[PDB]
């Protein structure tokens, strides 16, 4: 996240680490959102490679004891059928993850909110983008959970010539675009948290940014745009 802060411990529960081994040690990747104690979403372009895979909820440095994480391993991999590595700008950037063992809920695990089906959010809607992703273009991962205020822009202004264009679709949602504030690299599967009617529900899983950098003007940070999808969700969840 650049132009972020850092997040209080128990803020965003659902908010979990992806992180792949790399030898005898693991490495944060992306973010994805706790949907049931067994199941993740996060980003399918996440789960590209062949890697071997954990979660961790409950974390929030991801080089020190808490005192709060669970590690729990990935025994399944669901990403969209519709899917393809080369065109995420073509969507159905979006994969679930069930876990090897349910995590035990309490105030720093909880379960993401979903919108309802088909929900869309008015022009510049509040919403917070939270992760551990790069707090510069081409700079680093953050040690501590970071959150950035980050306004929707509605897709017949995000799909204009001076936003994004073609590139996006309506399965997707544009938050950001001030120049300042927005997602980065490790950011990508995470939540973006939206408040609607007093409850934050989880509105996008973030997917990408512009070629030329992480915070540009006019390229808000693209999520996938999670009410399309929850007629997937749930049968995903259903029958696996
Ligand atoms: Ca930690």
């Amino acid at each position: 996240v650049v132009g972020g802060t850092e997040a209080q411990r128990n803020s965003w529960p659902s908010q979990i680490s992806l992180q792949y081994r790399s030898g005898s040690s693991w490495a944060h990747t992306c973010g994805g959102t706790l949907i049931r104690q067994n199941w993740v979403m996060t980003a399918a372009h996440c789960v590209d490679r062949e890697l071997t895979f954990r979660v961790v909820v409950g974390e929030h440095n991801l080089n020190q004891n808490n005192g709060t994480e669970q590690y729990v391993g990935v025994q399944k991999i669901v990403v969209h059928p519709y899917w393809n590595t080369d065109d995420v700008a073509a969507g159905y950037d979006i994969a679930l993850l069930r876990l090897a063992q349910s995590v035990t809920l309490n105030s720093y695990v909880q379960l993401g909110v979903l919108p309802r089906a088909g929900t869309i959010l008015a022009n510049n809607s509040p919403c917070y983008i939270t992760g551990w992703g790069l707090t510069r273009t081409n700079g680093q991962l953050a040690q501590t959970l970071q959150q950035a205020y980050l306004p929707t822009v509605d897709y017949a202004i995000c799909s204009s010539s001076s936003y994004w264009g073609s590139t996006v679709k309506n399965s997707m949602v544009c938050a950001g675009g001030d120049g300042v504030r927005s997602g980065c690299q490790g950011d990508s599967g995470g939540p973006l948290h939206c408040l609607v009617n007093g409850q934050y529900a989880v509105h996008g899983v973030t997917s990408f940014v512009s070629r030329l950098g992480c915070n540009v003007t006019r390229k808000p940070t693209v999520f996938t745009r999670v009410s399309a999808y929850i007629s997937w969700i749930n049968n995903v969840i259903a029958s696996n």
